[PDB]
């Protein structure tokens, strides 16, 4: 279990460093914003993972709290989504993470179920907007933006959907997956979402 944590920490740190240095050689005002958000996300995750090493799993949850909104923001900026749409997405993200926590704080099965159903419903709304709403918006934009968004979209929807699955079969849920393995799964997901997506985004001309 300690290894996945050390691994996660290292991968997040290197991802952050890489995005930071890569961004230095960029001056485009549009590109810089993406570098800002994209570098900040793994920076936040690194801090939390390193913290878990120093210790702890609520720390990882807290990083989800900070990073999910920024990831959504990254996508919103790519398709130049209007403020309202973005606020709604971020608000839904807060509900997702918020209810996930409240459901975790309740001991009675029925309340937990509803809180997490609400959390899942919030995630589904987010995935719907990205997949359907953002896709039409991207297809009316320059080819590079449309193509890069489609890839980020596909990756995002797959990775995000995996979290509740792992959560539901892990120690917070049915208790089928051992803490040891769950930590591994969430680390792979976190790195893929916060370093993998950034790589795809920042290596594209779509940010200019
Ligand atoms: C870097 C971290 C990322 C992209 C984290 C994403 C986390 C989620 C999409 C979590 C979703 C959950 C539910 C839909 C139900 C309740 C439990 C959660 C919080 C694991």
């Amino acid at each position: 279990e300690w290894i996945w944590l050390a691994l996660g920490t290292a991968l997040m740190g290197l991802g952050t460093l890489y995005f930071l240095v890569k961004g230095m050689g960029v001056s485009d005002p549009d590109a810089k914003k993406f570098y800002a958000i994209t570098t900040l996300v793994p920076a936040i995750a690194f801090t939390m993972y390193l913290s878990m090493l120093l210790g702890i799993y609520w720390a990882r949850y807290a990083s989800w709290l900070f990073t999910t909104p920024l990831l959504l923001l990254d996508l919103a900026l790519l398709v130049d989504a209007d403020q309202g749409t973005i606020l709604a997405l971020v608000g839904a993200d807060g509900i997702m993470i918020g209810t996930g926590l409240v459901g975790a704080l309740t001991k009675v099965y029925s309340y937990r179920f509803v809180w997490w159903a609400i959390s899942t419903a919030a995630m589904l709304y987010i995935l719907y907007v990205l997949f359907f709403g953002f896709t039409s918006k991207a297809e009316s934009m320059r080819p590079e933006v449309a193509s890069t968004f489609k890839v980020l979209r596909n990756v995002t929807v797959v990775l995000w959907s995996a979290y509740p699955v792992v959560w539901l079969i892990g120690s917070e849920g049915a208790g089928i997956v051992p803490l040891n393995i769950e930590t591994l799964l969430f680390m792979v997901l976190d790195v893929s979402a916060k370093v993998g997506l950034g790589l795809i985004l920042l290596r594209s001309r779509a940010i200019f």
